[PDB]
């Protein structure tokens, strides 16, 4: 018996916790590369290397707050205060 398939609601490959520490995200920031990370694994892995943890690319320094990411999450939904 060779058969197993998958499915869900939507296509959504987004994280669900950090990958760099495997903990809950905990203030992560979206990038070009469209990744999340710890504002702290951001920052601390950025000391060591300037490129990514997983495309390994050449972020140069840059992030941005992916809080409309983790709003999803929570239960409400949008966040429009
Ligand atoms: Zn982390
Ligand atoms: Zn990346």
């Amino acid at each position: 018996g060779s058969s197993g398939s998958s499915g869900g609601s939507e296509e959504e490959e987004i994280p669900f916790r950090c990958f760099i520490c495997r903990q809950a995200f905990q203030n992560p920031v979206v990038t070009k590369c469209r990744h999340y990370f710890c504002e702290s694994c951001a920052l601390e892995h950025f000391r060591a290397t300037p490129r990514c943890y997983i495309c390994d690319q050449p972020t140069g320094g840059i992030f941005n707050p992916a809080k409309e990411l983790m709003a999803k999450l929570q239960k409400s939904g949008p966040s429009s205060g």
